[PDB]
């Protein structure tokens, strides 16, 4: 159900947003993006959901 | 398409196996899964895909 939707985050060594990433699972308070080739994951209220 | 799907991995401290998880995402050589109320990345060659 997921399409076109791009992903904000801060990193944990500076509450600074970082580049969009992409969405891949979501659920609970967590979504699991992919910004480069390695996906990791980060908690819902750290990151921001936006429509591409 | 994940139904009734149950996991095995290992721990980076120690090369055994770990009791069985909850299949979520699937796509290239990695598979992310909860074992406790906690979900992680897990390289798909360091873990089995086993039918429930």
């Amino acid at each position: 159900m997921i399409q076109n939707f791009r992903v904000y985050y801060r990193d944990s060594r500076d509450p600074v947003w970082k580049g969009p990433a992409k969405l891949l699972w979501k659920g609970e308070g967590a979504v699991v993006i992919q910004d480069n080739s390695d996906i990791k994951v980060v908690p819902r209220r750290k990151a921001k959901i936006i429509r591409d």
